[PDB]
């Protein structure tokens, strides 16, 4: 029954982290200024005339320190629990875990939250 508790924890964690993403996107305004992090923060407007698409709003989203710190812990424990359960269940076959499309999405969603610690401007 402990494994059921672990699975429930995983599912509740995933739901809570997408809820934190939606609360992040709800409390943030683009008109204030968008930048990488810290000092460089500057405004953008979109015009239908020029077909050039300015990507700066896409890569960089304004985020407060508290929300980032909360999300990083969730992502770290998420990856740790997922790979702990993967190591718990080998079935005599470590392969084919890459092509199962459940770990690629997880890992791509999770590693950047740890990488952000390496580069403070990348938060």
């Amino acid at each position: 029954r402990s494994s059921l508790r672990i699975r429930l924890f995983n599912f509740s964690l995933k739901l809570l982290t997408c809820l934190l993403y939606i609360v992040r996107v709800l409390l943030d305004d683009p008109a204030l200024g968008i930048g990488c992090w810290g000092c460089p923060k500057q405004n953008y407007s979109f015009n239908d005339s020029s077909s050039e698409i300015n990507w700066a709003p896409i890569l960089w989203v304004e985020r407060k320190m508290t929300l980032w710190a909360i999300q990083v812990i969730v992502a770290i424990i998420s990856f740790l629990e997922t790979m702990l359960l993967i190591y718990l269940s080998y079935k005599g076959n470590i392969w084919e875990q890459i092509f199962r499309v459940s770990f690629v999405l997880e890992m791509i969603n999770t590693l950047p939250f740890i990488i952000t610690i390496f580069w403070p401007p990348l938060r």
